[PDB]
């Protein structure tokens, strides 16, 4: 049960192409998440899709998106280590625990909103936003997942566009699956529904939704800001931060976008306990300034914790 520096516990999923196990980085003791994909296994466009997600995830630092830790590549097998979001998926708390109180759900899609509107700062589209893909950390603070690597819950979702045969491709079909995961988090159920696929298009395209008897004034006038019909009429999530119903109990503390801290490379807390482990300090800095994700700079990261 060994992977470079991880010692493998126990399999959180799987798959015919992955297989996502739990894994404890020996050096550290902190539990990560290990995605182990059989690349010879892949389809013919499986393996430039993960490895465009791969792409992506570099580029993320965000609080509320699962930090990608390392990459590990051989020829047949590419490895990935990632946050491990102990709490699992906002989609099994639901059913779980039903409803969450306009509090409660105020305080994770503050998370959500930040997080999706960092990743459009950056010209990334989810185009899969789901319940399924918000998971949640040990204090129940909000980890987005899946940026590429599958449609279980994934048709209540879709914005009108998929239905009308138009382009899917802009930030505005994030900003109405926004209005979905809203709409979930306050009522244990989804405002589009159906028994088969065309009884769910008629649904989303009518553009039709029950209120439910306790939701407030000020979070219908939110709803109705992602779930307009129009793709071009959707606000942008920086308009949307604004909103009255976001910034209840926060009168100080305004939503707006998220600022990514500087990198810091030369912590001298961490860089000397990687010294004490075996490294040089030329090997951190080359890792880091490189933006190697190699298991120095993976070292780095996880004594961030
Ligand atoms: C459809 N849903 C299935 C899970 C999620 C996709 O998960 C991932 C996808 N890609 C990567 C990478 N690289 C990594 C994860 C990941 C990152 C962190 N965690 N914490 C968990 N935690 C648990 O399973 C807890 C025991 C319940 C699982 C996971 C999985 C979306």
């Amino acid at each position: 049960p060994h992977i470079g520096n991880y010692r493998l516990l126990k399999t959180l999923g799987k798959g015919n192409f992955a297989v996502v196990k739990l894994a404890r980085h020996i050096l550290t003791g902190k539990e990560v998440a290990i995605k182990i994909i059989d690349k010879t296994q892949l389809n013919s466009s499986s393996l430039q899709k993960i490895f465009r997600e791969v792409r992506i995830m570099k580029v993320l630092n965000h609080p509320n998106i699962i930090k990608l830790f390392e990459v590990i590549e051989t020829e047949k097998t590419l490895y990935l280590v990632t946050e491990y979001a102990k709490n699992g998926e906002v989609f099994d708390y639901l059913v779980a625990h039903g409803r969450m109180k306009e509090k409660e759900a105020r305080a994770k899609f503050r998370q959500i909103v930040s997080a999706v509107q960092y990743c459009h700062q950056k010209f990334i589209v989810h185009r899969d936003l789901k319940a399924e893909n918000l998971l949640l950390d040990a204090d129940m603070n909000i980890k987005i997942a899946d940026f590429g690597f599958t449609f279980c819950g994934s048709p209540p979702y879709a914005a009108p566009e998929l239905f009308q045969g138009k382009k899917y491709d802009g930030p505005e079909v994030d900003v109405w699956s926004l209005g979905v995961i809203l709409y979930t988090l306050v009522s244990g159920s989804l405002p589009f529904d159906g028994q088969n696929l065309k009884e769910l298009r008629e649904r989303v395209l009518r553009g039709k939704y029950r209120i439910p008897f306790y939701m407030s004034t000020d979070c219908e006038n939110l709803l109705k800001k992602f779930l307009i019909l129009n793709p071009s009429k959707r606000g942008t999530l920086e308009q949307i931060m604004k909103d009255r119903w976001m910034n209840v109990g926060h009168e100080d503390d305004e939503l707006k976008p998220y600022v990514e801290p500087l990198p810091d490379y030369k912590d001298p807390r961490r860089t000397e306990l990687m010294v004490s482990m075996g490294y040089t300090r030329e090997e951190i800095q080359d890792s880091l300034v490189g933006q190697r994700y190699n298991e120095v700079m993976a070292t780095y990261l996880l004594l961030g914790y």
